[PDB]
Formats: C-alpha cells, structure tokens, sequence
C-alpha cells in the first residue's frame, strides 16, 4: 500500500529521471574505473543512515560523480548527486561504485514512529520487502541495466562491504 | 493508500528537511524582497508541467534560492535546489515567491498510465484529494510556519498567477 506506492515513486520520481543519464556521467568521471550502474542498498531493517562510512569502515567515500540536473516541476535545474565509494577487503580497494540507500525505506522506518502516520512498527519488515519485491518488478520491465538492487536482512556480526562486493563481483 | 503514503513520504523525505532551512536561504537571497515560505503547488489534475511559465506567463522565473546540502542515505551533499518566481498582473510584479509543484501528484498522473502499476486513470481526482487531505494534515501538526498549500482544480479560463496571489495576498 504504502510500500507498493513508494516503489512506484521511488521508481517515477527518481530512478526513470537519472538511471538514463547514469552512464554518461560514469563514462565521464573515468575518461577525466568507477564501475557502471547505481548500486541501491535496500536493508530490510530499514536502517537507513547517512553516512555510509558508518555503516561499514570498508565502504570508503571517494568521489561525487559529475551533478545532474534538469527542470523539474518548477524547479530550474533540479540537482542529482551521486556519490562514488570504494568498497575494501583486508585492506585492499576490491571495487568502485556509485552507492546510495533507496531513502523511501527512511520513510518506512520514520512513518512507524508517528502515530498520525496509521503505520504500526511491526509491520516495517512486510512493508520493506514489498518495497524491494515492488522494485525489482518495476525495474525487470523497465533502468535495469543501469542499477542493481542490494537487498539483505542484518542477523552480530555484518559486513555490509562484503555484500556490495558479492554483487559487484557477479557483473565480473 | 498510495496518496496517504505520498503525502507522508513527500513530508519525511523532503518537505521535513528543507522546510528548518528555508527561512534562512530566503533571508540570505534578500541581505544580498522575496516572500518566506515555500508555495506548494496541488493541481487536483495532477498535472505538473516542468516549467512554470508555460502554465502560466504572468509566472515568472526570477532566481534560484542559495542551494541546501545535507548528506543524505549516502549521497554526501545531496542537493536541495529551488526557484523563486515573480508573480505578474496587468504587466505589473504583484509578488515574489518561491514555488514548486509537488512531484508526488507528477507520480500519481504517471502510475495511472502503467499497468503494472495497477491504478486505475479515473482513481486520479480522488488520489489528488486525498494527497492534499493528508499533507494538509500533516502540516498541521508539524515546517507549516515554513510553507503554504495551493490545492486548485482548472475549470476554460483560468489563471494560475491569480490563484498564487490570492495566497500571497492573504499572509498580507
Ligand atoms: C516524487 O516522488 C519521489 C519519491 C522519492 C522516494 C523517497 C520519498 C520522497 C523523496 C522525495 S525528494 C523530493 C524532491 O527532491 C522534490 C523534487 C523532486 O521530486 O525531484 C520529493 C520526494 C518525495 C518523496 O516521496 C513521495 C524520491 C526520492 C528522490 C531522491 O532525490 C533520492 C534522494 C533523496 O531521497 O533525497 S526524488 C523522489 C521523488
């Protein structure tokens, strides 16, 4: 409901605006390798900061790729910014990306938290896999080839780096 | 369903993180005069065209606020950019604003066209009621200070640039 519309926002909003700019812009930063597609990270906890370094010490900010903008809805030139980490392993860079969390998965996590919102706590690991399950059917039809979604359920002891990897090194 | 989970997302992932800094980035436009408070386009007919002097000319694009940065889900300086706009009437500037449409009723007119998205065309007008209903809400609880609601549905003469004074006017 709320997790199938966000995925359609998600998706119409933002995904369909910069996912055909996407390579462009890649294909730029190399000729002046940051590997090709935006690489979505979808943590079913909904556990969404803002800092990546945070999340895993191995997933190093190295770069922002060159801004993207365009008039949208009365917004002269709109900014996209895409950020570009360098994923570690033992203390060896093993791959570049453009990374970012899917932000409608914050949303999920802070509409539980009002009560205003009709969203019950409990119910956040149904909407996050509907939001993911939602996604990949969207981007099946679709943007595809530009992004991958990195969708995963945290049990204590978690590398989020070795994740991203695990689908980066898959596109060998 | 779709329009209570857009108003909320619109409000959490965006509206919630410009809405403390705006006052600010007009101030500072004005020292270097600009009404406060973001004005909101809602076109009940979801239609959202992404320039606002083709709705209507007596629109007129003025400036760009400073632009807002924050790191945001791992994009670092995840740029907000907005549009200040002069507001004419029998050739003369009655106001100055900065506008938007909100992109979510952009989202409901696009679902409406996919299949897959399983939205229903003629669910559009109802969808836009309730997106302006709950964001409406929302506001009122929280950012309202910060910004102002323009619900309208066009008739075949109608002006925008009235609709946005009329508004403008009232805050006085
Ligand atoms: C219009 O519908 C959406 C929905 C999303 C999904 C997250 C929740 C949300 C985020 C944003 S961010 C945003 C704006 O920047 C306004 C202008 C614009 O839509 O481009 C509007 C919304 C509305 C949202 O919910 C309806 C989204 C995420 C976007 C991003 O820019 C990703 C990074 C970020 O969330 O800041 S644009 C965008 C547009």
């Amino acid at each position: 409901s709320v997790a199938h519309g966000l995925a359609w926002s998600y998706y119409i909003g933002y995904l369909r605006l910069i996912l055909p700019e996407l390579q462009a812009r890649i294909r730029t930063y190399n000729q002046h390798a940051v590997s090709q597609r935006l690489y979505i990270l979808l943590p079913l906890d909904c556990g969404v900061p803002d800092n990546l370094s945070m999340a895993d010490p191995n997933i190093r900010f190295l770069d922002k790729l060159p801004q993207q903008t365009a008039d949208r809805a009365g917004i002269k030139d709109r900014v996209y910014s895409n950020s570009i980490y360098e994923l570690l392993e033992n203390g060896q860079r093993a791959g570049t990306c453009v990374l970012e969390y899917a932000t409608p998965l914050q949303t999920l996590f802070a509409m539980s938290q009002y009560s205003q919102a009709g969203f019950s706590r409990e119910d956040r690991l149904e909407q996050a896999k509907l939001f993911c399950q939602t996604l990949e059917d969207i981007l099946a039809d679709a943007s595809q080839n530009n992004c991958r979604l990195i969708a995963y359920q945290e049990p204590s002891s978690f590398s989020l780096s070795q994740e991203v990897l695990r689908h980066l090194r898959q596109e060998e």
